[PDB]
């Protein structure tokens, strides 16, 4: 079901990176559920031109696509907070192997 995501990197495991959920609504509503995580995420491969702010959408919709298109099939719309908790926490992880592989490619790489 793929040609247009087809090409994608992923990560090679990186899972439930646990936000400060500081509510209470939004935060029990995904930890009683927290289990379901996907096992990776994807990524474009790093080269060069370091960005978040607007490399997010290009890094965690696509991610984030990958699991919500799963889940609508089955008769589901991810509502807001399911959505936000979702592109919120995809973020924190997306970002992270980009944040801490990058650096790797400069000074360790290969691993």
């Amino acid at each position: 079901v793929v040609g247009g995501l087809g090409g994608y990197m992923l990560g090679s495991a990186m899972s439930r990176p646990l936000i400060h959920f500081g509510n209470d609504y939004e935060d029990r509503y995904y930890r009683e559920n927290m289990y379901r995580y996907p096992n990776q995420v994807y990524y474009r491969p790093v080269d060069q031109y370091s960005n978040q702010n607007n490399f997010v959408h290009d890094c965690v919709n696509i991610t984030v696509r990958q699991h919500t298109v799963t889940t609508t099939t089955k008769g589901e719309n991810f509502t807001e907070t399911d959505m936000k908790i979702m592109e919120r926490v995809v973020e924190q992880m997306c970002v992270t192997q980009y944040q801490k592989e990058s650096e790797a490619y400069y000074q360790r790489r290969a691993s």
